[PDB]
């Protein structure tokens, strides 16, 4: 009767709260239960760049940028895709402390994927 060795994930994707899953097929990050409105998700963590080569597989973020690319090196908002309509977004990014956050403005029903865009005053500094 073998019980094998547990699987050790990347640091983005092992630093996930148990709150939330990301979903193989689908792509980006669920709630596993309710998430009531205004509840805040955060610090962002990972490299920092220039503007200058920054990728697109995310949302480009202010601090200096964050560089979203690499599971090793950043934590596991890096999967929370970008929205791109208000119908589909149920977060907002600030800059608060020295860190940025993603904060639920909608409460989030279970299998909802977690979207993320700008709160209007963020949107200015970017």
């Amino acid at each position: 009767h073998p019980i094998p060795n547990r699987p050790v994930l990347t640091r983005a994707r092992a630093s996930l709260p148990l709150v939330l899953y990301i979903d193989r097929f689908l792509g980006g990050v669920f709630s596993k239960r309710r998430i009531p409105k205004r509840t805040q998700f955060g610090p962002v963590e990972g490299p920092l760049v220039r503007g200058s080569e920054l990728k697109d597989c995310y949302i480009h973020l202010k601090v200096l940028w964050f560089e979203l690319s690499d599971e090793t090196l950043c934590n596991w908002m890096m999967f929370v895709r970008p929205a791109q309509n208000h119908l589909e977004q149920n977060l907002v990014a600030y800059q608060y402390g020295h860190h940025v956050y993603y904060t639920t403005i909608k409460n989030v029903e279970p299998k909802q994927e977690l979207k993320v865009w700008y709160a209007a005053s963020y949107a200015e500094f970017v």
